[PDB]
């Protein structure tokens, strides 16, 4: 019973893109460690300027990231988000709005979050960001 929902759980990390590089107890933490949330449409997960403590996974559905009331981008099953905040200290950097109705995230707390990351999973974290904010920056000079 626990140990089917530890298979189960196991089994989908196991495939997942973004966990491809977790250790054997890094995917212990994880699987323990994670809970689940239902999404009305139209649902902000996370609002800009708000402190954040949790790292999302989007496991049905799709969400929008608005910022400063531009539309950044659209995110889809297996894609992950809220890291941000929890990499910096800061305040979440943008808005993360449910697009459907039964959107299905996973997520993580800060704690969580830093100790499954450790090793490769922090690099390419870093580098998506680089990316995103150049590509931002030069869409924003149009
Ligand atoms: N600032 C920013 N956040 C993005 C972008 N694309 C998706 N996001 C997600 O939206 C989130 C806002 O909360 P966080 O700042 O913690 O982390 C952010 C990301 O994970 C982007 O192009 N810029």
């Amino acid at each position: 019973d626990a140990s089917i929902d530890y298979n189960n759980k196991k089994s989908i990390i196991k495939k997942m893109y973004i966990f491809r590089y977790l250790t054997d107890k890094q995917c212990n933490l994880l699987i323990e460690a994670f809970r689940t949330t239902r999404y009305e449409e139209g649902d902000y997960i996370i609002q800009e300027g708000e402190v954040g403590s949790r790292f999302y996974i989007i496991k049905n559905g799709e969400v929008e990231i608005v910022k400063n009331k531009k539309r950044l981008r659209t995110l889809g099953k297996n894609d992950y988000f809220g890291e941000r905040a929890l990499l910096y200290d800061e305040p979440r950097t943008a808005s993360v709005i449910s697009k459907v109705n039964n959107v299905e995230c996973w997520f993580v707390d800060k704690s969580v979050f830093l100790q499954i990351i450790q090793g490769p999973m922090l690099a390419h974290l870093e580098e998506r960001i680089k990316m995103q904010d150049t590509k931002v920056e030069m869409d924003e000079l149009e």
